[PDB]
C-alpha cells in the first residue's frame, strides 16, 4: 500500500528456500562442509542468475556486462544473503545458510574454519544492531550486484549508470518508510551505505580463502562444481588484484 | 684491487647459461610458448636457490625467512634477469630468456601475451636507457631478493635489516666505480632505486598473469612444473591480495 512499485517487485522475485543436501548424519569434516557450501554455492549461482534476469533494469545491460558483474559479486550476494536468513530465522545467532546448513557457534569451533566463521557472523549481527528491514535489504541486495565493474567501465556504462542510481533512489525510498525525519534517514543511508562499503573488506578475506582452497581442491578433496570454478577461474585473482574498480559510497 | 670484494663474490657466483630446452623445431603455438617459459622458470627455480646459498649473508636467516624470500622475489629475479640477458644479448631489442628461447614481437601474436612483454621490455629498456653496469645490476639483485617481506616481519629482521643495508652500501660503491662526483652519485643511487620501487607495480601484472594461467592450466594446454607449481600455489593468492610488505626506497 505505503510500499513503492519496484520494491514490490524486487519481493515477488526473490528465491524460494535453497537446500545445501549436507548429509547432516554424519560428522562434520573441513571437506564435507566445504563441499556443502560449494554445492548451495552453484545453486544459489543458478539462482542469482534466474533472479538476474526478472531484476529490472539489468536485462538491458550488454550480455557481457551481465555476466560480469554476476562472476564479480557472487560472493557478497551470498554472504549477504546469509546475513538476512541468519537475522530472519535464528535472531542471527547461528550461520543460517541453508535449512540443512546451520551452524551454531560450537559448530563453527569445531569447523577447521572458525575465523572464517566468525567473519561472516558479523553481517547477522550487523543486521540486527541496525534492525534492517526487508525493504532496505532487498535495495542494498541490487546495489551489491552492482557494486564493482572493471577498470575500463562496462559496454553499457550510461544503462549501469541509470539502474544503478534508480536503485539508490530506491533504498532511499525504503528508508522512508520508517526513518521519519530529515536527520534520522540522512544518518541512515549513511549507515546503510557505509555497510555495504565495509562489504568489499570482509569479502576480500572469503575470496582470498575461497582462491587457495579452489587451488588446492584436490589435496583437500573439496569439490567445486561447474558455474562455481568458471566464476572463480575467470574473476578471482583479478578482484583479489584490485584489477577492478570497487564502487563506494563514501570515501 | 679496484672492484670492492663483495662484487667480485657476486660476479663469481652468478648462475651458468640455463637453456629452456624448448622446441624451436616445430612451429609455436601460445600453449607450447607458456609450457616452456615454465620450463625455463622450473630450472631458474632451482638456480635461485642454488645461488643463495652461497650469497654472503643469505644462509644466516632463519630457514623460514630464506623460503619466504625466495618464494616472495621469484617472478621479480627472473624478469630482472631476462632484462640483463637481453640488455647484454640483443641489445634490449628481443627478450633473451634463454638461449633456445628469444622472442621478438612477431613471436608475440596474442594481444594478452604481447602486453605482458612489453610490460617485462621495460627493464631491459631502462638499462639501456641507463647504461646500468654488471657491478650495479649484481647490487641490485640482491635487494631485489630483499625486497618484500610479511607484514609481521620476519623471524630474523635484524639481521635481514643488516643484510640489506650492506647491499645497499655496496650498490653505493658499485654506483662510484662510474659515477664520479657526489651529485651524479646521488642521482644515480634515486634512478637505480627508483627502477626497483617501480619493479613492484611491474611484477604484479606477471604474478596476476601467471596465476590465471595456472588456474587455467588444463584448460589452456600449460604444463606447469612442480616447484614452479609449489611457489604459485603458496604465495602468489596472498601477494595479489596484498598481504604482504613491498619495500619502498622513496615514497
Ligand atoms: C555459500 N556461501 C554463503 C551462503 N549462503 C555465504 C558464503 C558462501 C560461500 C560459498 C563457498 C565458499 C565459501 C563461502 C568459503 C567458505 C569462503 O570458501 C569456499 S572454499 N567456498
Ligand atoms: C621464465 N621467465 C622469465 C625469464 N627468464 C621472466 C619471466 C618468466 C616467466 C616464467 C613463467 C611464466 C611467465 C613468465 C608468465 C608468462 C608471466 O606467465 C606464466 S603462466 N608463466
Amino acid at each position: 500500500q505505503l510500499i513503492p512499485p519496484l520494491i514490490n517487485l524486487l519481493m515477488s522475485i526473490e528465491p524460494d528456500v535453497i537446500y545445501a543436501g549436507h548429509d547432516n548424519t554424519k560428522p562434520d569434516t573441513s571437506s564435507s562442509l566445504l563441499t556443502s557450501l560449494n554445492q548451495l554455492g552453484e545453486r544459489q549461482l543458478l539462482s542469482v542468475v534466474k533472479w538476474s534476469k526478472s531484476l529490472p533494469g539489468f536485462r538491458n545491460l550488454h550480455i557481457d556486462d551481465q555476466i560480469t558483474l554476476i562472476q564479480y559479486s557472487w560472493m557478497s550476494l551470498m554472504v549477504f544473503g546469509l546475513g538476512w536468513r541468519s537475522y530472519k530465522h535464528v535472531s542471527g545467532q547461528m550461520l543460517y545458510f541453508a535449512p540443512d546448513l546451520i551452524l551454531n557457534e560450537q559448530r563453527m569451533k569445531e569447523s577447521s574454519f572458525y575465523s572464517l566463521c566468525l567473519t561472516m557472523w558479523q553481517i547477522p549481527q550487523e543486521f540486527v544492531k541496525l534492525q534492517v528491514s526487508q525493504e532496505e535489504f532487498l535495495c542494498m541486495k541490487v546495489l551489491l550486484l552492482l557494486n564493482t565493474i572493471p577498470l575500463e567501465g562496462l559496454r553499457s556504462q550510461t544503462q549501469f549508470e541509470e539502474m544503478r542510481s534508480s536503485y539508490i533512489r530506491e533504498l532511499i525510498k525504503a528508508i522512508g518508510l520508517r526513518q521519519k525525519g530529515v536527520v534520522s534517514s540522512s544518518q541512515r543511508f549513511y549507515q546503510l551505505t557505509k555497510l555495504l562499503d565495509n562489504l568489499h573488506d570482509l569479502v576480500k578475506q572469503l575470496h582470498l580463502y575461497c582462491l587457495n582452497t579452489f587451488i588446492q581442491s584436490r589435496a583437500l578433496s573439496v569439490e567445486f562444481p561447474e558455474m562455481m570454478s568458471e566464476v572463480i577461474a575467470a574473476q578471482l585473482p583479478k578482484i583479489l588484484a584490485g584489477m577492478v574498480k570497487p564502487l563506494l559510497f563514501h570515501k
